[PDB]
């Protein structure tokens, strides 16, 4: 029933609003003008780092290393809030715990990038809960291989943002991503597909109601999941070049655990 689906949509949204201080609405409100300092080069980064506690040993490290060490902090927090949102998805806590961990290891960064897109435009990304703006070309200018981390997230975000989703849309779309039945190592595929198919109905209903003059938005949205797997795939391959060139780069053990036996 359309009444059941709108209930599921509403449930996911209320749960999404509860778990994620980063919302498209707030991000868009900052990019609309409804103030942030701009890091566009080395000089402006140093000025800006002050205006956004880390040990002195970590502070004395290379700029490139420091930028990706610090994003890690918001990253692991995202993985925790994403994990809690997952549990609030009907049926998920009833999956086998091995399958719960597997969907979540494969899914968290696709969601992180989906939510990250709200903060990017074709020129830069809102940082520090919207207080700052770091440019895409300055990220590209970082020492190799660091200059290559972010550029494929920008290319996705420009296209993902062109669809003008609401948070109420994204609440369902990210639930769909977590409950993907074809992740490697899933024991019970069909209970997972059982929930997702029902989530794909909610998402379809939600797009027809929220985007009535856009007939194939659903199709475009579902394809972006291919973009996200490719961005994770690329991102992980880059982490190993970072294990071979960089050593002092302090990876976070939860990120280590997620990136084990993955793609
Ligand atoms: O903590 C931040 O605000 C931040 C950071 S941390 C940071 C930012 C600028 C200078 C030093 C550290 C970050 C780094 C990159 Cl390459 C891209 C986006 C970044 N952001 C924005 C961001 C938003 C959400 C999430 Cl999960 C991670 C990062
Ligand atoms: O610091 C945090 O707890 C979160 C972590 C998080 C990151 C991605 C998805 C879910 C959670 O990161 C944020 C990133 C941006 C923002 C934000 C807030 C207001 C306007 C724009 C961005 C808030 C939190
Ligand atoms: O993998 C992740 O969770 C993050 C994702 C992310 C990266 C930038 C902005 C928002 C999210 O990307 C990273 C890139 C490099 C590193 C890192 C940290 C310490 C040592 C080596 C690499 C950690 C995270």
């Amino acid at each position: 029933e359309s009444a059941d689906l709108r209930a599921l949509a509403k449930h996911l949204y209320d749960s999404y609003i509860k778990s994620f201080p980063l919302t498209k609405a707030k991000a868009r409100a900052i990019l609309t003008g409804k103030s942030p300092f701009v890091i566009y080069d080395m000089n402006s980064l140093m000025m800006g780092e002050d205006k956004i506690i880390t040990p002195l040993q970590e502070q004395s490290k290379e700029v490139a290393i420091r930028i990706f060490q610090g994003c890690q902090f918001r990253s692991v927090e995202a993985v925790q809030e994403i994990t809690e949102y997952a549990k609030s998805i009907p049926g998920f806590v009833n999956l086998d715990l091995n399958d719960q961990v597997t969907l979540l290891k494969y899914g968290v960064h696709e969601i992180i990038y989906t939510m990250l897109a709200s903060l990017m435009n074709k020129d830069g990304v809102l940082i520090s809960e919207g207080q700052g703006f770091m440019t895409r070309e300055f990220l590209k200018s970082l020492r190799k291989p660091f200059g290559d981390f972010m550029e494929p997230k920008f290319e996705f975000a420009v296209k993902f943002n062109a669809l003008e989703l609401d948070d109420s849309d994204l609440a369902i779309f990210i639930a769909v991503i977590i409950l993907s039945g074809d992740r490697p190592g899933l024991l019970n595929v069909k209970p997972i597909e059982d929930i997702q198919d029902n989530l794909l109905q909610a998402l379809e209903l939600q797009l027809k109601l929220n985007h009535p003059e856009s007939s194939q938005l659903f199709a475009k949205l579902l394809q972006k999941m291919t973009d996200l797997r490719q961005i994770v795939t690329e991102h992980v391959q880059l982490l190993q070049v970072i294990k071979k060139t960089e050593t002092d780069m302090s990876l976070h053990p939860l990120l280590q655990e997620i990136y084990k036996d993955l793609y």
